[PDB]
């Protein structure tokens, strides 16, 4: 019964109070990686330390400094740590994470030519980051002192530092490191300033295994090391690095959907989007308000099919979901995106397009099932669920168009039509070929997509980190 | 006695007329590539094959449509057939190579999240550098058919495509091909629409032989080969490509000076520049109008160095030599340039820093002696040669700030203060440090600075390209 030690940015937790007694409750998300990791085989127990971001989490961290027992079905149980970051510090490391910076960095937002220029801000938000980290480590070794062989699972972006701090003090264990976004090529990768880009590294390398979702972007990652570490020596074909006595292992890791998520329901559409779609095939765009998403160049590419005829009782819906707003990029995007919209219409028609904005995950989900094409098209992506789920859910037999640079091309992008996401042609093309399709062509290439989406759960997914951390824990202690 | 086949994009001839008779004449510029192919021993002769780009080539080309020998020193010679294109295509070739788009993906322009967007104007710039590269492959052929065993050299990225259509007709010729810019990463050189991305390195790989100023690039095009091609095979230690039976290998064959272009001078300042000058330490910033210089980022550099304390008598000088400023790119760069001396100048006083336009090669060299400290600080750059020159005229000792990102750096970057360009803080740090330095270490950089440059000659870089094509040219045929 291995002791499990989970870390990621945010334990969700709902946080009201009881219907009949009107006492406060607090309850995890069903769903939650913590509550997956919990109901496997080979555990004994589980502890999941996470940040306090809100005024409720700042609140239940000081009254339990130590952590809250929370219950999940079946009699399981985990005991839920929340830690109380320098407010000032933690907002500086949120900034830090978003376009204004890394975000940008991982997700290749840079023209080089003019941006960017690391000033002041970018030292300061480096140290941030330091103290950030060091939070976590204390707290998460704080939690484990009494277990003679802690496991270690260390999640998102924002804790690439950790490894290094827990294995200073935590020698033989295994740690896991997962990272759910995109590794940039290496010449990309060194556009950020020497202290970030070898100190990043310094601090993931002493991992036992390090997983990404995408094979390209554990090529990339070690292409990093190899140019910024003269000391390390990768194997691009064991997928290895050695460096300072470190052996690593890179893995990838794909992620599809959480079969709860989905589940069993019948959801309705937003509020006037039936009656507006209603007599017109429908091509859906969905996706959080960030560039990479590429909802303007849909939009441009959807504009270019219908100039070439067939589309002329075709509407298109661009779901978007609101998120980060205030990062001028994020507001930048929506804005271009608009734009592109009204421009769209101006030229093909008053409500040929419209834009729909909300978090609601069921309509999301009714828009993936009213769909006839559905467009995937990021300019990069670390996976990319929608991909998943939607063709999981569409009863339509809706084609999907999806963007060789998403994590989830490299699994279901033989069952899609694989575009390249700079090209408003190519994509044009793929829009129309998949509207000329015929009912049989569509609904056998369904199935298949189905298929091959299917086994990809959430719960394979975590059975696979613990798997492949064993693996590569019996290797690095026989090395 | 080889028989040589040199193409390039142009042969610089000058055309005029004789002081005494009036009569016309047109004669090679001293210091061509083909002139100094000639002088080397094992050459029995040399063609070169190059466009028509002026109304006096136009005129040389229909008049001797086969081409005109023109002499050289020591009774050598070079016969020059320069090549009419259709005139609109030559001009849509010209624009796809500029950083509207060509440019734009060796020299890593993109900021992916909003551009580029390739529409119906990349396709036809493609069908119009199809045509391009067969009325070069044409030319080439055409003037080398009476030859048993001709030596093909191809020159320019505009030349990519050549080989493939030379190797065609000539299965058992050396071919070498060698690109004068960067090669990017895979994932960046991916953007390009499939047609293209595909078809250059079609069009590449059957020349016996590629060259690249550095090796980087080398091994950013290998890895562009791997991505793109199923088919092929590289080997990274090797440095080779097997692909559908041709045999390719990559080298590097650095580039630093010709002697000839510094030579033995001793020339004078732009007008107003020693005076403005007197009495003040010079840091200089010199290069074309092109983005990629980087000149806004040393002048932002500069002034956080000076905020820092002891540049009050300190000035910079931004030589910047107009071109191509009809490219949105290049204006908006000097705009950006413009506005940064402008803010510097309001913040550290009136007449701190200056930007001198000119294309004069002696006014060049002239504040390369000037200098007190030296800054090329390219985001990215082929090789960059006044980082070899400037210090070699150089008699006051400066030191020189090297971006990491000039293929120069492969062989300099040891002896100069290497910076990541897009670093504002490193940068200035770097200016403040080689401000500071005594004279004594200065003295010892720069001679140790100039005898790892010496070597680097216009006459040994061409020797390369000879030597390293006879080997593999042996290796290609036993193989």
């Amino acid at each position: 019964g291995s002791e499990i030690f989970l870390a990621s940015k945010r334990a969700a937790i709902t946080y009201d109070t009881d219907p009949a007694t009107g006492e406060p409750r607090a309850w995890l998300a069903p769903g939650g990686t913590g509550n997956v990791v919990a109901e496997q085989a080979g555990v004994l127990n589980i502890s999941w330390i996470a940040s306090a971001d809100s005024e409720d989490d700042r609140r239940a961290s000081a009254l339990n400094p130590d952590g809250v027992t929370m219950e999940l079905h079946s009699g399981r149980e985990i005991l839920v740590r929340l830690i109380r970051h320098d407010p000032a510090v933690f907002r500086n490391v949120q900034n830090f994470m978003t376009a204004n910076l890394m975000w940008a960095a991982n997700n290749y937002g840079w023209d080089r030519w003019t941006q960017p220029s690391f000033g002041s801000d970018a030292r300061e938000g480096w140290a941030d980051f330091g103290r950030f980290t060091r939070d976590f480590a204390d707290a998460i070794l704080k939690s484990s002192a009494q277990s003679a062989d802690p496991v270690y699972l260390v999640h998102d972006y924002q804790l690439v530092g950790v490894p290094a701090l827990l294995r200073e003090q935590r020698p033989d264990a295994p740690i896991l490191l997962f990272v759910h976004i995109p590794w940039p090529s290496a010449d990309y990768w060194r556009i950020l300033p020497k202290e970030i880009r070898t100190g990043i590294l310094h601090g993931m390398l002493p991992a036992t295994t390090i997983g990404f979702f995408a094979d390209r972007w554990c090529r990339n990652f070690l292409e990093s090391v190899a140019d910024l570490l003269p000391d390390a020596r990768i194997d691009r074909e064991a997928m290895t690095v050695e460096w300072r006595g470190h052996r690593t292992r890179l893995r990838t890791m794909p992620l599809g959907y959480s079969p709860l998520t989905l589940d069993g329901r019948n959801p309705q559409l937003p509020e006037g989007i039936e009656e507006w779609a209603d007599g017109h095939r429908l091509v859906v765009h969905s996706g959080r308000t960030d560039p990479i998403k590429n909802a303007e160049r849909a939009v441009r590419a959807f504009v270019l099919a219908a100039r070439g005829g067939g589309l002329e009782k075709t509407r298109m819906l661009v779901r978007m979901n609101p998120n980060r707003l205030y990062v001028p990029a994020n507001a930048d995007y929506v804005h271009r995106v608009e734009t592109a919209v009204a421009e769209a219409n101006a030229e093909l028609g008053s409500d040929t397009v419209r834009i729909d904005n909300d978090n609601d995950v069921n309509h999301t989900i009714a828009c993936f099932r009213r769909a006839d094409l559905l467009i995937f098209n990021s300019t990069v992506d670390g996976q990319n669920l929608s991909t998943f789920e939607a063709p999981l859910v569409n009863e339509r037999d809706a084609d999907v168009i999806l963007s060789e640079t998403c994590g989830a091309a490299e699994v279901l992008g033989e069952y899609c039509r694989s575009v390249n996401p700079f090209d408003l042609v190519e994509q044009a093309e793929a829009i129309s070929a998949a509207l000329a399709a015929g009912p049989r062509q569509r609904a056998e290439a369904a199935a298949r997509r189905r298929d091959a989406a299917r086994p990809w759960t959430l719960e394979a997914w975590v059975q696979a980190q613990l798997d492949g951390l064993a693996a590569d824990h019996a290797a690095r202690t026989a090395t």
